[PDB]
């Protein structure tokens, strides 16, 4: 029958086609879902669904949004609100079994204009066999780094943050953990500086960004600008320390199986030949994953994410992927249904285990069989209750592109003066500039 385009990013690309595959068996020929591939930044997705919408692409049905993108698709008419759905069974089905951080991310307005399908909290990864004990604050981190670096040891500290969102994101994440926010509540007004203790905020976490990039051992691709993964550095042993999302969890034991990971020769194990399937998935029976779970645990850990003030934990930026409704649609009906089968139990489970995608179902932080495949679901379900949140505007593009132009290069930070750059930055993005 009919099609429903299901645009989504790149990475993820392959994972969103199995779970479409699958909904289409459940569908009967009645419709079918295609998954097409965005780019890989948040800003060129946003760029490529805005050229759909504003053209009137009628082919265009489903989108995974980044959550910062809800604000300005809800105010400009793009994402549909839930309330849309002919067979008016959208904001339940969104709001069932849900966790709140993430539906916090897909409304505005005091409406829905998305039903949340992954979510997204950076953690710490180190190897314990260079590291004795993960660093639980930024100081340690850089404590650790240089005695690391003293050693002759694997010395980077792997943030993925080069000159865009990832940069925006850690900025935040440091912001919030001391007390600060780039805008007011109601998004109106710039609080970097506003008040004495705003601007502390804003200060210790711009002291912490250059304290890390001028710290010996230190990455020389701060001003060389490129597009370097953390994940990747940490898989070829130049990192003992990395902050990045769930899924380099399910991307170290892959690519161990698949030789690509020096320190950790999975693939020299005879009981693990062929657990990568034909389609180059690592999809291990119950044995195989502990067998490599417990040779993995050896050299890759996972912690907290660093607090930036000892004694409490930090307040991490949340992230993750809303499934919206294209305005461009001609079967709003099939959409949303095809949107509620997207985001079910079965998976849900599927885009977590085998994707690395956080899922948003809270059921599935309280099921046994999933948190012995999702080893870090506790430290996920904190710091997603905990969580600090990019600030939701419909300028958000603006204000992540001028942020990011005053904190990069990260080594030519200076927190005073920096402090008041962002602030007119921020203002300049929130009045009307881009
Ligand atoms: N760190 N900020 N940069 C983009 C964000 O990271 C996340 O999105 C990106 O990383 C995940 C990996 O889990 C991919 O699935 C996404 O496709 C990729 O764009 C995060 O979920 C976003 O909200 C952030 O903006």
């Amino acid at each position: 029958g009919l099609v429903v385009s299901f645009y989504t990013p790149a990475t993820d690309g392959a994972t969103f086609t199995a779970i479409a595959q699958r909904c289409n068996q459940q569908f009967g020929g009645r419709f079918t879902i295609a998954q097409v591939s965005l780019p890989r930044s948040p800003n060129e997705q946003r760029l490529q669904l805005a050229r759909r919408l504003t053209g009137n692409d009628r082919t265009l049905d489903v989108m995974a949004l980044d959550v910062v993108w809800t604000a300005e698709f809800a105010e400009a008419g793009w994402a549909l609100p839930l309330s849309d759905d002919p067979a008016g069974l959208a904001e339940n089905d969104a709001v069932a079994d849900t966790l709140p951080g993430p539906l916090a991310t897909a409304g505005w307005n005091h409406k829905l204009y998305a039903a949340p399908v992954t979510t997204n909290t950076q953690l710490l990864w180190y190897r314990p066999d260079l590291v004795n004990s993960p660093p639980t604050d930024w100081n340690a981190m850089i404590a650790e780094a240089a005695r690391l670096h003293a050693a002759g040891e694997p010395s980077w500290i792997a943030v993925q943050a080069n000159q865009g969102e990832g940069l925006v994101v850690w900025f935040n994440t440091l912001l919030v953990s001391a007390g600060g926010s780039v805008l007011s509540e109601d998004g109106r007004h710039v609080t970097l500086t506003d008040t004495p203790a705003h601007r502390a905020a804003t200060v210790s976490a711009l002291q912490i960004l250059k304290s890390v990039a001028t710290t010996p051992g230190a990455d020389p691709s701060i001003t060389r600008t490129e597009e370097g993964s953390a994940r990747l550095a940490f898989e070829q042993g130049k990192a003992a320390l990395e902050v990045n999302w769930p899924f380099v969890f399910a991307s170290m034991l892959e690519n161990a199986v698949k030789g690509g990971v020096p320190f950790l020769p999975l693939n020299r194990i005879p009981q693990l030949a062929g657990s990568i399937n034909d389609i180059g998935t690592f999809t291990p029976s119950d044995e195989q994953f502990r067998i490599a779970y417990d040779a993995s645990q050896q050299v890759f850990g996972f912690a907290p994410y660093p607090a930036v003030a000892p004694g409490q934990p930090a307040k991490v930026t949340i992230g993750g992927l809303n499934l919206a409704v294209a305005k461009t649609t001609r079967h709003r009906a099939e959409a949303f249904e095809a949107v509620r089968c997207l985001r079910d139990q079965h998976n849900q489970r599927y885009v977590s285990l085998e994707g690395g995608l956080p899922a948003v179902r809270a059921s599935l932080y309280s099921d046994p069989q999933f948190q012995a495949k999702y080893p870090m679901h506790a430290i996920i379900r904190q710091q997603l209750t905990d969580a600090a949140v990019r600030p939701a505007t419909p300028v958000y593009q603006a204000l992540s592109i001028r942020l990011a132009a005053v904190l990069s290069p990260i080594t030519e930070i200076d927190p005073e003066s920096t402090a008041d750059e962002l602030a007119a930055q921020a203002q300049k993005a929130i009045d009307g500039m881009g």
